[PDB]
């Protein structure tokens, strides 16, 4: 069952249940279903008919052990998310997978005012809540991108839950190009990064997978982990992408680059 026809197994009273849901999975994980319909304004027993399916559709997830209660798996929230991109008029069809990995399922959409653009569903103090935690993490990719306009990243056009859409950059993933010019390569990431960090951001899980490459220039992608600047661990998350692009270029082709320098280079400016 693909994204586009789940999303065509969904009618309006269906779209009022999730977004009952979304509206208070602030307040709880599991939403009361006594809530979902008060919210809604269906009646509880049609809700609990619709969120069943809902279940059988694998959109939600429903617990009964200490109450009746919902919420989101992960497709459910990225369907839900997507709706409300094409609601606001962003995106007009959902396309193809593009790739899916443990943080994330990126697909190709078209939008009739931003053109070929990407769809990415997000996924994932104490050391040991899917929905919020994807959701934070969506719009943290969204204000990253919207702080680095301008420079060699994708143009941002929405966020909603944990959606991100924007930029189809037509690149492939640095570690699947060998360049012949990896000194002159890997300067100019790090140069980007130094622009980054000029505008107060830092990346936060920079590598190989997340620098595009085309003999036209790199591009820059995949912000969820960014932070700003004067965030509690900046400069060690700076330092640790630096290093670890460094690194990348020393194992694949033995770049001479010092990682200190490199760093305190970036951090003088
Ligand atoms: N805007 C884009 N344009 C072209 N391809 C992209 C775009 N965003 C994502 N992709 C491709 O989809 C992949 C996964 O997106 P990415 O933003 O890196 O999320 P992630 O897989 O969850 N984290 P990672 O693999 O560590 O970089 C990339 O490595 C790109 O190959």
């Amino acid at each position: 069952m693909n994204i586009a026809e789940l999303y065509g197994k969904m009618g309006k009273h269906s779209w009022r249940i999730m977004d009952a849901i979304f509206k208070n999975l602030w307040d709880y994980e599991y939403v009361p279903l006594q809530l979902i319909s008060s919210h809604a304004r269906i009646g509880e027993e049609k809700a609990r008919n619709i969120l069943k399916y809902l279940s059988d559709l694998r959109v939600v997830q429903n617990r009964q052990k200490d109450y009746e209660g919902s919420t989101f798996t992960f497709i459910g929230l990225s369907l839900y998310s997507l709706h409300r991109l094409v609601r606001s008029g962003k995106v007009d069809a959902i396309g193809k997978l593009m790739g899916e990995g443990k943080e994330s399922a990126v697909f190709n959409c078209y939008s009739e005012k931003f053109g070929e653009c990407v769809v990415k569903f997000h996924k994932v103090k104490v050391k040991e809540h899917f929905s919020v935690l994807a959701i934070r993490s969506a719009r943290n990719e969204f204000r990253a991108l919207q702080k680095l306009q301008g420079l060699a990243v994708p143009k941002v056009y929405a966020w909603e839950g944990n959606a991100v859409l924007m930029e189809l950059i037509d690149a492939k993933e640095l570690y699947r190009v060998r360049v012949e010019n990896p000194d002159e390569v890997l300067d100019m990431i790090l140069e980007e990064v130094a622009k980054f960090y000029h505008r107060g951001i830092v990346h936060g899980d920079l590598s190989q997978y997340n620098v595009l490459v085309s003999e036209e220039g790199i591009w820059i992608i995949d912000f969820p982990q960014s932070v700003e600047v004067g965030e509690e661990g900046w400069r060690e998350i700076l330092e640790r992408d630096v290093r670890n692009i460094i690194t990348y270029f020393s194992r694949t082709y033995r770049t001479e680059k010092d990682i200190n320098s490199a760093i305190d280079r970036i951090l003088q400016e």
